[PDB]
């Protein structure tokens, strides 16, 4: 048939064979085909994400500095293709042609106060307050609180804070040239204590 | 058929397939659709809260500083999606086309006098007087009263107030930097004595 049943909060695409290019078309509205397009698959919910969950789709639709859906001058949605997109919390809104969904409302990660998370930059990238970020850059948060999940971060595993009781130590070993609580150089397999009582 | 029969506390959605934007509809009437109306579903009852209970509705109508039901330019309601509502107690309201219920009626909380709520801030919220809660923000009521739930905040546990009779002590242990009784640093696996008879 030519007649579409779009409801209130959902949406398909059309590839019009003759402008041979494709577009989102979001409701609320029973639109009507012309002779030309021909709709792909049958109106799905627009992509959800709830206060305080996030979710991240591949081959984001690049827009200018007005976050406007730049179209491509073809007419087709203009994409990223390789970047992604960093959705954290906003209203149903539909995807473009082109858009594969990769999170889809996942809960936000939730640090514990005697926790941290061991982060791996996937590639080089600005930091939220201006430093450069080496592909292989270990970075480590702490919390209490709720990291922001990133494109160009990747969360390794959970760091469970060991609890030096007193009259104790904890027994530490190096994987690198760095630096320990007191300013020793830290040889690789070096291995060292702690000296105050708490996590 | 074209008659509708909504009694007197009764409501239904109707998606008019001309306009493609549905609303509510809400009695007392024994209304007529049209030939471009549909009603989705038979006259179910009004969402009624008594008092000293409550419910909460998800993807909310948004409504505006004087609280009215902003119908959306399209025609269909304009909902917060994401956000919740926290319905107290009143009148049986009718929902509107795309809010899922997902309180209702539920007995408020009753806090004992012996005993608290342990709260977890699942979002970051302003609080009744002025205080910024982060996501993790370890809250505590102790009564009695009646807690009001909340969307920004959640109940985790009930604690049971330990009571220390005559001659006796509480050995404690804190799990992060706190601060206990009497203004000690209570580092992580620390553990200390309570000092006064009382719950």
């Amino acid at each position: 048939e030519a007649i579409i049943r779009i409801p209130p909060y959902h949406y398909i695409h059309v590839l019009d064979q003759n402008s041979n290019v494709s577009r989102v078309e979001v409701g609320p509205k029973t639109y009507i085909r012309q002779d030309n397009e021909r709709v792909l698959f049958a109106p799905v919910r627009m992509v959800t994400v709830p206060p305080r969950h996030y979710c991240i789709v591949a081959n984001p639709v690049s827009r200018d500095t007005q976050s406007s859906v730049l179209f491509d001058i073809t007419g087709q949605v203009r994409l990223r293709h390789a970047d992604q997109e960093i959705r954290l919390a906003q209203d149903p809104f539909p995807l473009y042609p082109g858009e594969v969904l990769e999170k889809d409302i996942t809960p936000l990660q939730v640090v514990l106060p005697n926790t941290a998370l061991h982060l791996k930059a996937l590639l080089d990238f600005e930091d939220k307050n201006g430093d450069k970020v080496m592909a292989g850059d270990e970075w480590l948060f702490e919390g209490p609180g709720t990291y922001i999940p990133q494109k160009e971060v990747e969360v390794v595993e959970i760091i469970q804070a060991t609890v030096i009781k007193q009259n104790q130590a904890l027994r530490l070993r190096a994987r690198k040239e760095c630096f320990d609580r007191e300013g020793k150089g830290r040889v690789t397999g070096e291995e060292w204590l702690v000296r105050s009582v708490g996590a």
